[PDB]
């Protein structure tokens, strides 16, 4: 065990409170990191303090790779910790949807790692390829409680199995330090893994949501559940409707602020309403338009869009984060595709800062084409694209 | 008997020969109702129309939605207008209102004989119990009121429903098919938010419900056509059709629907079949893609141009050029998935493909009203049709 100060001045920052050094200490002991070797059998009190002191950490994409993806050679995007906000403008042709949906693809392997069953959800398909190459690679390096973890989704072709291959050798800790810190408390916080396509409206009404419709089973409605069906880009009102039944009924305070929580979301986002009820009668959905009154069947799009956005989001931040004063701090990411989708002009010039407002500790890694969205956005925020190439 | 009227019995436009059924046939006014020439004139003015044009004069709406009153005249001269505001004024309520008419008037037009929607309960102002949705159609000329308005029971009348002219336009548009079976029927359709959501080949196969065959006639254009979605799986079953025949050849049409969708694409080329997996080729750059491997901005419009291009060339058979046909088309957010650039040429692309078609159109982008007529503006902003055309 040959030991530097470093280890010392490490261990002592840990009992002080810091995952870094717990981490760093775990694949220390066990390796050649400083000498030291294999001296524990397995987390002696490394791993398991540092899932202890999990809490409050961010999970972040720092740095993505990709290779022969789409109709691109390579491609090296920078993102940044201290600006929780990504914008890429470009046009139809320069793929920003092939930055996006490149990222939602690790994101599924990290899903069915962090609380759901394990196994491989997407891989590079035959038409994903540019047509011609042989060899692609997309590479994700997400950053929690800034320790890096590499992720290699690799794939080939027949004939050129020499440089390519797979390497879940991050994600595969990343989740594990998660299910740890819930074997010592149940009431620990998860991140939010989440993408919302262009078909964020479809599906966004109460039409026979109240009878068959195949909500009628009965729900769990644990921690894991907000993990289900997150990454399809559609967001869920009418589960939202059925959770919103469920929450109202037991309240005829913690089983009531949920839902005031939940609305005052929206209220901060798109003005002029307040006081939203339901219809025990076969009705649909109410809510007020400057206080006269008005139904969820008969509205704007735009209304629907943000509406079916905001409340899936809340609604997945309530159920992932436990019993705590300010359930809508939760971390992780949340990928809107197409954000100046359904928007009048003067609200793509708020609907970023709101949402960073509101859900002010998630990155948010947006699409978008009117160069109003990026009017209250820093320059150095901004990606241009044009020909498979990155500006700033 | 007669004053100087007989200078409209100088055979003339259809304006004379139509003028002359209602006077000068039955209501005993102007001339003896003979009742001859009355069954003459009408079978007269069915070959006139060979180079008409139909278009919406002005439409009155009355707590229909949020709107409490608004008369907006729709100019005839330009062949095309724009209805730019925020959300919550009223745009689709103007656009969804004529879509609840151009449905009664498909039911007359098509091989439908019934009617069609009307008025229901959500969509009645919150308060108000009668309802008023008149859309005033004109034809070469000749102008036809029509009324679908009802109200809520128990009040004495103070709204009632009169279908007196599309009944006659569509006799008219009947009359000129027994005559001549290709008569260039106007074309009906609304473009709702949701085009697309089927322009994906990832399906198309023996396993769905495109798979009988299908009729190509004049009358096909009326199906889903006021729906709101870009047909395109019965596209690409014409497609497939059309190449089929071409290969058999061993069609001028192919070359006419395909060069209207080049020129609204920015160096797409080459649309071909594959065989074996059932998805169109495009080629973008001289670098082969298929037709689900583009994006939506680039799917949406090629699926509503499709759309269009095969409606005018079924609806207009014989003519030498198809796409030079008259219609009321519809489209609500035109601005949805286009760039910042290509929001300038999507008008005039339009107008020059389509010289004949009127373009009722909705959007919020500033960039849409470039390069356009100022006096076919409609700012519905608040609850009035304020209007900026300096
Ligand atoms: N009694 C009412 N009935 C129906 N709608 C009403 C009523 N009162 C107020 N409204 C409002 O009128 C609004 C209609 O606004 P509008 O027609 O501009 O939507 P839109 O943004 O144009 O839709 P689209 O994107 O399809 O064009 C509805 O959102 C609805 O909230
Ligand atoms: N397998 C491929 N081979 C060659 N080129 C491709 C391939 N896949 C995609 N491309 C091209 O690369 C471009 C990038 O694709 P994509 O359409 O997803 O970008 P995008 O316009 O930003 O999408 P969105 O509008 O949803 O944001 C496409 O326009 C497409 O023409």
């Amino acid at each position: 065990q040959n030991l530097p100060s470093r280890i010392t001045k490490l261990i002592k920052k840990s009992e002080s409170g810091d995952f870094a050094s717990s981490y760093q200490l775990y694949k220390v002991f066990g390796s050649k990191e400083y000498g030291v070797e294999p001296d524990e059998k397995m987390s002696d009190y490394f791993k398991e303090l540092s899932a202890k002191q999990l809490e409050g950490g961010q999970l972040r994409v720092a740095d993505i790779h990709l290779e022969n993806y789409k109709g691109f050679e390579s491609l090296i995007m920078d993102f940044s910790m201290k600006k929780n906000s990504t914008i890429l403008v470009g046009n139809n042709g320069c793929g920003k949807s092939t930055i996006l949906d490149a990222i939602q693809k690790g994101l599924t392997h990290l899903s069915s790692r962090l609380s759901t069953r394990s196994h491989n959800g997407d891989g590079i398909e035959k038409h994903e390829l540019r047509k011609g190459q042989n060899y692609a690679s997309i590479a994700i390096n997400y950053d929690y409680m800034g320790i890096r973890f590499p992720m290699i989704i690799a794939t080939t072709e027949p004939g050129y199995e020499d440089r390519a291959k797979s390497n879940y050798s991050g994600i595969n800790e990343l989740g594990s330090i998660f299910k740890t810190a819930h074997s010592i408390n149940p009431n620990v916080s998860f991140p939010l893994i989440a993408m919302y396509t262009v078909e964020r409206a479809n599906d966004v009404s109460t039409r026979d949501i109240e009878n068959s419709e195949e909500i009628k089973e009965a729900q769990i409605w644990d921690k894991f559940k907000a993990y289900n069906k997150s990454l399809t880009g559609k967001a869920d009102f009418k589960l939202f409707f059925r959770w919103f039944k469920e929450l109202i009924e037991i309240e005829n305070s913690v089983n009531s602020k949920t839902l005031h929580t939940v609305e005052d979301a929206m209220y901060s986002f798109l003005p002029g309403f307040s006081n939203l009820k339901l219809q025990r009668a076969p009705l649909d959905l109410i809510v007020d338009k400057n206080n006269v009154s008005l139904s969820v069947l008969q509205l704007s799009q735009g209304e629907k869009t943000i509406l079916a956005l905001i409340a899936d989001i809340a609604r997945r931040l309530t159920l992932l984060n436990p019993n705590s004063v300010n359930p809508l701090d939760g971390t992780g990411i949340v990928l809107i595709d197409e954000i100046d989708l359904h928007l009048h002009p003067s609200w793509q010039q708020n609907i970023i800062p709101r949402l960073e407002k509101t859900f002010k500790n998630i990155q948010f890694i947006v699409t978008t084409h009117s160069p109003q969205v990026c009017h209250t956005i820093d320059s150095q925020n901004i990606w241009l694209l044009k020909n498979g190439q990155k500006f700033k």
